[PDB]
């Protein structure tokens, strides 16, 4: 039967679900790791003990513990982030859509889920594989990992809670896929990571990890990059950060040890509740449990890494959307509401800027200002409204994701950037957000190959193409089939916007207020 | 005889000059202190003695003793500035351009020259005062003052060379017209200081200085205001800088004045030829006797004054030209020459910035650098040469005018603004130099009048306008007569363009890079 599998780890026995009027099989909710639960909260995870019989594999797992948006209850927009299956540390699984008939030795792509390291799932309906599967005749796996404290509380020099054990779920998936993809009728040797945003970071830290190196073979990365200032902190900072969430619970906090037990009688939602009062300042875009720089998953620091090309070489196709920052000033600056047009006063611009650049003194803050600010005109609402949202972008998305794209080029075998500036037809988002943080992640999987979700013709050719180059970049490392997306180099640094009008390729993405801040502020912040 | 008057100092004689086929009768050379010679050199000014007998005006006086141009031998470009008589210590005289038949009590104009104060004349052929007193009916004055060590050596404390003595002469002149012009039909409560450049940052000085602001009414500044970073040094560097000069002519050093004596012994042309050997750094638009802020001449900072209001308040008028740098880079900085189109390379334009803002760490030097880059096309040659031009005219002229102009008006009576964009058909310096420093001058003297020096016709309709402009100005505290020149006020900050086409109004000029040049980088060099 194609719905019945047997892997390394036992029998496993899928679904056939239906697909733009056909059908592929899928295995949901498999195991790949011992639950983390009790005495194993924060601890690094373990593989998956092997089961006799056949695990029932056709219906979605949990989704891990985590801080739930309720900012617009009910609200589309915001609930289609949120968890959709009952949450519960027993979270470790991963779901594979397989095309039909099964094939023997296809591309594989395995999506990392973003949510700020803080929060995601593998089941959202945005995340459904099988109109990617299906159209581009890959077997796509969707992994999951422990987020929020659970996944990245770090006490370095524990070894009940090291840190970064969240990313050692995502690697624990990958060695799955690596060791059973075969079975599925998947190629291990031609596997490509791709993921967005938390997510994106993520698959830039497998990339550099060398832990992780050997278990996959190309990479995309959505929106983020695994320098993001807000995607891995110091241990020094992650220990502080895991004393002041004791602190909120009253933990006892003489040593590492006495702090961990209290931390592990707590109930889930318990250390979701408090989770966010350990950040060291007032600001945006910042999430407490995070990677650490721990001289082991990461053994030097990202820069030294990224400078002397310690890192997996090899293809990589990245990119960013036009409006990054306005999904977060949405929720956290003031001045900005979902029902308004948001247009921001000169006083909430300066109270935005010091909220998005939260380790900055003074020369700073005004050095970011200034460089944003059009002096001829600056009482104009829009124009600080938008630039505020670029100031969010570049700082936290697209500078970072360009320093790293320039640094691994020098070494990597490929390079595809693209620009995503399409505004979906039906965003049930204000028209002042414009291109937001995870909305190109739709046209990756395909949503609007689905008449229901009533999408424009073009933009089901839009989704269809990206879908296509996604699928054959992961299949042999150029996005092309044999007009032309070009490589990116380090000499021409060429990209390419995506979106319904003819392809056009531009030079340098931002490299105006990339230089700004990726050289200068921080060369200002070290001075003063 | 029309040519006869008597003043309170004694009797002077004129001649009768022609222009633009008419009349109109000039005093030159009357002396208005004793010469600054011999002991008295470094000296205040001391009043020129009454005299018996008949003072010969009819020809032009020497010219102080300066530095001679000779980077462009014989070109009249750079030959126009340098002194076209014989150079002397004595050379303290005004001259005066009377209409015929001599008015009774007519507006009076009084003319300082510009020349980085180390150079400069009243009697060149750009400053020929026949055209606009003849053209508007004015009585105009162009005074003198010692330039270079002999009227701006420093050494505070010392009575013998207490520094500013040049603006004691300037304000010694002012003092003589203010007393005698009524003779010459002059209205002695209606005189207009103007002047360009050095001059024009003196007409400031005398705006500031409680001292002189009583001596006349009104005050026009062209490319230049006190405050600009090359027109004063503190006691301290003026100290500095002559001990060094002394140093330079093997002087006894022990006391001051060890080293006043021995500069009295030198001939004017020793300390002329080690003059520029005491600037403290590589630059360019830096030059080593200027003004100092001695709580004299200058009670406190210029910014205090400025700040606090203390200072003359009256109508101004001012501006200024387009590629205010360009004379300096062509002759200091690297990579510039007056025959080539001086497109310059990346490296040149670095050395080039490092030239120009002479006082910068290095983050202030990557500050300016990262302001004027288009990082799109960085190497670009066009846009390093436009790109310095801009950095050395908006730091040393544009944004300091501004900063004054808008600290000014806040307390003044009335404030009109220019920016001066016209590149003059008949121009011999390339034309990568733009509308240049200095070249505003000959359509204030109306020399496009006269058809020999081949100007066109609307470039002669320009002049005409500009002069009555000055001279509407100077008589009324307002330029248009009763297309309209808007008042520049703090809200709107308007300004207009001086050029051949229909006039158009615009605000806030340069705002972008003088709130760089203003506000930002005053505060990082502070900081770090
Ligand atoms: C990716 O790596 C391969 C080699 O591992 C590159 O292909 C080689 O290109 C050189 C030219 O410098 C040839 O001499 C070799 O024979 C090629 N090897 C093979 C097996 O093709 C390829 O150019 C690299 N791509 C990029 C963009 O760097
Ligand atoms: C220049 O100063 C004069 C006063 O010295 C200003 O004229 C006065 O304007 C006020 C209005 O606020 C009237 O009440 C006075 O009666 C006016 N005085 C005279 C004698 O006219 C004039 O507005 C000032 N100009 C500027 C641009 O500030
Ligand atoms: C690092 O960026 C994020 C930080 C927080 C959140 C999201 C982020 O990226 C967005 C897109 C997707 O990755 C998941 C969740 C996001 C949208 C929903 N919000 C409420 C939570
Ligand atoms: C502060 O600016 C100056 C510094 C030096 C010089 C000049 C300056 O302004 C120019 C215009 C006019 O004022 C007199 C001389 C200038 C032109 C001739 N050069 C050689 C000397
Ligand atoms: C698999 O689990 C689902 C969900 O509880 C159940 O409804 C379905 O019938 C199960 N199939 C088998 C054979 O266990
Ligand atoms: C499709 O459009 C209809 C028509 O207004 C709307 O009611 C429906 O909610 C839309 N469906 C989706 C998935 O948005
Ligand atoms: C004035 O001086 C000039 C220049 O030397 C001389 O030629 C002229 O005749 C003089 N006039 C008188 C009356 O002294
Ligand atoms: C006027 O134009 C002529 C014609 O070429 C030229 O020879 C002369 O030098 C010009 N005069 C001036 C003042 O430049």
């Amino acid at each position: 039967s194609e719905l019945l599998v047997n892997t390394k780890s036992g029998k496993v026995m899928g679904t056939r679900v239906p697909v733009l009027s056909s059908h592929i099989s899928a295995f949901l909710g498999i195991p790949f790791a011992e639950p983390p639960v009790g005495n194993m909260r924060f601890r690094r995870p373990e593989p998956k003990k092997p089961w006799s019989g056949v695990w029932n594999a056709s219906t979605y797992p949990n989704n891990c513990q985590q801080y739930v948006d309720e900012q617009f209850p009910g609200f589309s927009g915001s609930e289609m982030w949120n968890p959709n299956r009952e949450m519960s540390e027993d979270c470790l699984y991963l779901n594979i859509w397989v095309p039909s008939p099964r094939p023997k030795s296809t591309t594989v792509m395995v999506w990392i889920y973003g949510g700020g390291f803080y929060s995601g799932s593998s089941t959202l309906d945005v995340y459904n594989g099988k109109y990617l599967a299906y159209t581009e005749e890959v077997v796509l796996v969707s992994l999951s990992y422990r987020v929020g404290a659970f996944g990245f509380l770090a006490l370095h020099g524990s070894q009940e809670a090291p840190g970064n054990v969240g990313l050692l779920d995502q690697r624990m998936a990958l060695q799955w896929v690596h060791d059973n993809i075969q079975f599925f009728g998947g190629d291990p040797k031609t596997v490509t990571i791709f993921g967005e945003s938390a997510g994106g970071a993520s698959v830039g830290m497998h990339i550099l990890s060398p832990g992780s190196r050997d278990l996959f073979r190309r990479a995309i990365l959505q929106s983020g990059s695994p320098n993001c200032p807000w995607a891995s902190v110091s241990v020094a900072e992650g220990r502080r950060r895991a004393v002041e969430l004791g602190r909120n619970l009253n933990c006892n906090l003489n040593s590492d040890e006495e702090l961990i037990h209290c931390l592990r009688e707590k109930k889930p939602q318990e250390l979701i509740d408090v989770e966010w009062n350990v950040l060291p300042f007032d600001s945006i875009f910042r999430f407490s449990f995070v990677p650490v720089i721990d001289g082991e998953f990461f053994p030097t620091s990202l820069e030294s890494m990224l400078n002397s090309g310690n890192f997996k070489k090899t293809q990589i196709l990245l990119g960013v959307n036009k409006d990054e920052g306005s999904f977060f000033l949405l929720y956290g600056a003031p001045g900005f509401s979902k029902d308004s047009e948001s247009k921001i006063s000169r006083e909430d611009f300066m109270s935005g800027v010091k909220l998005s650049v939260p380790h900055a003194n003074d020369l700073g803050l005004d050095a970011v200002t200034l460089q944003y600010t059009d002096w001829m005109d600056d009482n104009n609402g829009i124009k600080n409204r938008d630039g505020l949202d670029d100031i969010v972008g570049d700082h936290n998305v697209i500078c970072p994701l360009m320093h790293f794209v320039n640094k691994y080029t020098k070494f990597g075998n490929g390079t595809y950037l693209y620009f995503f500036n399409h505004r979906a037809s039906n965003l049930v988002w204000p028209e002042w957000m414009g291109v937001i943080h995870g909305y190109e992640i739709e046209f990756v999987f395909g949503l609007p190959l689905v008449k229901e979700l009533n999408y424009t013709a073009e933009e089901e050719a839009l989704s269809r193409r990206i879908m296509h180059y996604w699928a054959t970049f992961a299949k042999t490392g150029n996005p092309n089939e044999p007009s032309k997306w070009p490589l990116f180099t380090t000499k021409e640094q060429k990209f390419i916007d995506l979106n319904t009008e003819p392809m056009k390729v531009h030079q340098r993405l931002r490299v105006q207020m990339c230089v700004f801040w990726n050289q200068f502020l921080p060369k200002l912040l070290n001075a003063t």
